[PDB]
């Protein structure tokens, strides 16, 4: 009904823009596939729907929509449920296509990612590359150091991620200081397999 | 007419989102009841309507819509009417359901609440719990200390509240410094029945 | 056509809100009259229309819409036309009703006003009250001192004003420092007829 | 279809506003011509379309839409493609009419421009005026000095520009410090033909 019509109407607008700007069909297709994998044919207004609810109801809905992501992630599964809820509310859903570069080395990161579904390559230049999958996260090192990306991260497949900005990261750890160490440990651990400590 | 249609059309959108995300009927019902108690079947655009009026007209409307809340509250009833008007303009209407946690201990509060209608439990961990009702307020302690919630507050029933952010709190007291003491007194008084002073 | 329909449709929404909140007809009328005097039956989207034009075109339109206000005001008529244009772009149109209080003493002003059309009383408590009309401005003292309103200002009639915020005030004088003195002179002059210097 | 209808509907609104404010046909025409040259009869919602895509897809689209601008500009053609992409994302499309003043001397610039198509006169008061065309840029001096415009710049013809704000300028050079010198060189070089060094 109203959701499907909101999508096909918006996809329509997108299909016109591509034509006006005469984009390569090499590109229009990526755009088309992105739209499928991101919306599945139904477009809502989360900002509006969720903005119109009380905070307790948002937390109940968000905790449910992410119950599976939470169950796969050691960081959460054993944490205070209020820490978890406080992080889920600050995350933003992002989809990434096979080949896409989620993060670039040398760059100045301002956000991290939690993998809901998909596989990503951590090409840490030189050698000793790595793969992370569902339940893992990355991009935290810059949120702690405030330096530059230690590696690059490329979608091997369609990824569903949840990003968290440095602002929201520090705001959560301000409230739950205990949980910083959980991040530090995995960070310094990851830096050891490279150059950091 | 246009208000009712705006509601049932928006509630429609909400009912779809719930289905797409396959929420427990245990949850869909809470959402449904929330929507009833919050909108009563008519949805307006306060930001637009009120934004389109002069400041004097907003104050006249807001003072009238809150005349009853003002009459129940000792803080206001005896204060400079301009202090009162200046606070009413900064408040935000919030509804909370039976059982909901309005505030959590240990947490870093950034806003307080004034009860228009309803009853809330101040479970101050340990013992000596308390009940506040229509005309009372809470959550001011963190606005003064800038520390953490001294207790938890749970809706015993459907609550209608008006929240005030720390920013707007300090902005009002900047203009009406005399009124800080009224808040301090009730605060230090509340801290005594616990641990504060 | 589209403008008139946008107004009567929005006024419709306003008429419903008043009914829902059961406002005194003493108030609904003020609201109704305000809407007439502010929109004249046609509602546009300045933010959209003007936002869609180049800066030079905005300045040309704004200079024309305010040519009469500019001609009545000694501050402008003899100033660099670029100073003038730079001020006009930052102003915001405001209508005020007979009896309305535009400014209150003791209060912390963050904006000034230029009278396009109407008469206002500067009731400086005590005695020696004053009247300002088309082409005059007021509320500058707090923009300079950063203190409190030295008097109150009440609409004797329907006023059409243009307000300027302290931010935009200081931003203009940052570019045209010479013009501060023009404001200071009238300010210190106004303070002398009271208490300031 | 939907784009053309969005334009002619919005142009309609514009044509009414002009009439309501009784603008000189000397002005209505400039407005009309501006609208043609800026939209070409089709209006989209870039903020919405582009906001709904992943960052990698935006970069792919933006790099393509600006491939020609990039090919004409020595600054880019030889730079790290990621520096280039990082600048393109921050630019804003602006059209300017024959005679328009893009920049005024003595003024406090907060943005620079890259010429996609058109010719502009750098009237540096006094004497020794200059012309810049497709592929050139200007307005960088204030982004570096944080002072005032060294000259004025006037559209000799319809210009298509891309502006970059001081905020985005410093944010890019923060990530790609090497590229500051490329700007400094052309800047100090331009200052020499005048007064700067
Ligand atoms: N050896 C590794 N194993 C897994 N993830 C890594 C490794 N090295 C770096 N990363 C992740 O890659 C990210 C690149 O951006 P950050 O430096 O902010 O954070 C880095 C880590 O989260
Ligand atoms: N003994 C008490 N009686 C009533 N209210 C209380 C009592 N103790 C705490 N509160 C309220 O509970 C709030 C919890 O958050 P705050 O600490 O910011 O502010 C606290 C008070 O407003
Ligand atoms: N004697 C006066 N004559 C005219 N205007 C005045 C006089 N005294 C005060 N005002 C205006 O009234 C304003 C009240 O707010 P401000 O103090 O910011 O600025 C003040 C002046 O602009
Ligand atoms: N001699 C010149 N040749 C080309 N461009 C110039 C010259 N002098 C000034 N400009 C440009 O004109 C701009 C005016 O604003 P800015 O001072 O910020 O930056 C200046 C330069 O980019």
């Amino acid at each position: 009904d109203s959701s499907r019509r909101q999508y096909q109407e918006k996809y329509k607008q997108v299909e016109q823009y591509m034509s006006f700007h005469k984009l390569p069909p090499d590109t229009r297709q990526r755009i088309h596939d992105y739209y499928e994998h991101r919306y599945q044919g139904k477009m809502f207004d989360e900002e509006s729907i969720l903005g119109e609810l009380s905070e307790p109801l948002r937390e109940e809905i968000i905790n449910f929509n992410c119950r599976k992501l939470v169950a796969s992630m050691p960081l959460f599964a054993n944490a205070d449920p209020n820490f978890v809820t406080s992080m889920l509310t600050k995350l933003r859903f992002e989809v990434f296509q096979p080949g896409d570069y989620i993060i670039r080395e040398g760059t100045i990161g301002k956000k991290m990612y939690f993998i809901q579904h998909g596989v990503v390559s951590v090409l840490t230049k030189g050698n000793k590359e790595t793969k992370l999958a569902d339940g893992s996260y990355f991009g935290e090192i810059c949120l702690l150091t405030r330096g530059r990306r230690t590696a690059s991260v490329r979608a091997d497949t369609y990824c569903r991620l949840y990003s968290l900005s440095v602002d929201n990261f520090n705001e959560v750890l301000e409230e739950y200081p205990m949980m910083r160490r959980a991040f530090e440990t995995v960070a310094l651990d990851r830096l050891d397999r490279i150059g950091k400590k």
